[PDB]
DNA sequence: ATATCTTAATTTTGGTTAATA
DNA sequence: TATTAACCAAAATTAAGATAT
């Protein structure tokens, strides 16, 4: 998952992106709308953290810029002032959550990973499958399958969008930290690894490919 | 601090304890030597304070047996008797120091509490695992775990550091002299014999690697 | 034709194993 | 012992041809 930051102040816009990063996101940073919404041109995030008070924004425009554009990108919106009003105004707006600042980090990387869930739960269990991403394990039947890296993180993401198409370029949007530079042939050695160890031997058809369109998790 | 008082006169035993406990002292009292060693058997003392002049006025016998059953006690001796010979010859007996009577609570105090001083520790402690650096001593659960030599030192550094990561080079910096002339490796056979002595034993991951980041001591279990 | 799928080579990054200063 | 050399395993990544659409 591709996190953006749009913080004019110069420290906490890092502050952020550390701890992001640490986590385990991709991150791009902006300190300006314009900034800001040419990177929302060029590649997909799968959230946007931007602030309510930009010196270039209203807020509601941009919330109404990405949300548009992007549509299945979530806004969380940063704010110094946390008034009832000034949230309702964000999420009426199009934002998807609101966050006071000074920010507690460990209760924002929460609501993140819930926003990225997509209304699923941590451990992703369909079936005899399971999906631990926090351990790194996938399950079957008791058995365990060894998938890990990057062919673990398209498998999970492929999951967490199950029976939608994922285009190659949003897979390395995702998970790749410069998208551009890797041969998009990474995407499809990793969806090789993954039927594999997965879908050659445990009998069944999990990735699904759609040609001039991207690959897409289905389990029936 | 746990203090035993043993002492025939009640007037200041009574005494001697309520200025002990007025400190914060951990206290039992007696007058009876027997009483006192019965007390040893079952508690430790950091310290016992006894006359000289006792109905048993067993002497030597009494300083030399709290130090044969409980080592690690002191003894400090009290008396009227301010000769020369008494002073030496109960020091000489084992006594760790010999307090004068009339007392002078606020010496006493302050002497007491140079009996009992323990000083600065380098000793790491952390569940049942304990790095003694001075004695070069890793114990687990009671368990020596046999981490000698430049491993030790790395584990130790990363301790001291943990939750932190720390850099191949400043291990090297700091656990090693001269590092521009040592092959990295160094670094990589350690921690394998760190993970071979240790982690492996204990079931439980002690040192972490991370990417381009180096490790970092990691010991959230038992 | 393109699109992708497989397989292979190559590179990176530590981990492991002995031997030998 | 401490240091090294050789070796392993793994991921990444790119290449090439194969194979499907």
């Amino acid at each position: 998952m591709r996190i953006l930051v749009i913080e004019d102040e110069i420290s906490l816009n890092k502050t952020i992106i550390d701890n992001l990063n640490e986590f385990g996101y991709q991150t791009d940073s902006s300190e300006n709308f314009k900034d800001g919404e040419y990177f929302i041109g060029i590649r997909h995030y799968d959230l946007v953290l931007a602030s309510w008070n930009l010196p270039d924004g209203d807020g509601a425009e941009l919330v109404n810029t990405i949300k548009h554009k992007s549509p299945r990108t979530s806004v969380m919106i940063m704010s110094a002032k946390a008034d009832k009003d000034t949230e309702i105004k964000a999420l009426k707006a199009g934002a998807d959550d609101f966050v006071k600042k000074p920010l507690d980090f460990d209760i924002l990387l929460a609501r993140i990973e819930a926003r990225l869930r997509l209304g699923g739960t941590n451990v992703i269990k369909i079936e005899d499958l399971v999906i631990d991403p926090d351990e790194e394990k996938i399950t079957y039947k008791g058995q365990d399958i060894e998938l890990k890296g990057k062919p673990f993180e398209v498998l999970t993401h492929l999951a967490r969008h199950s029976d939608q198409i994922v285009s190659k370029e949003q897979l390395l949007d995702a998970i790749w930290e410069e998208p551009e530079l890797v041969t998009p042939n990474v995407i499809e050695v990793a969806i090789n690894q993954i039927r594999q160890k997965m879908d050659k031997p445990l009998n069944i058809s999990t990735i699904e490919t759609v040609r001039r369109r991207g690959y897409r998790f289905c389990f029936p």
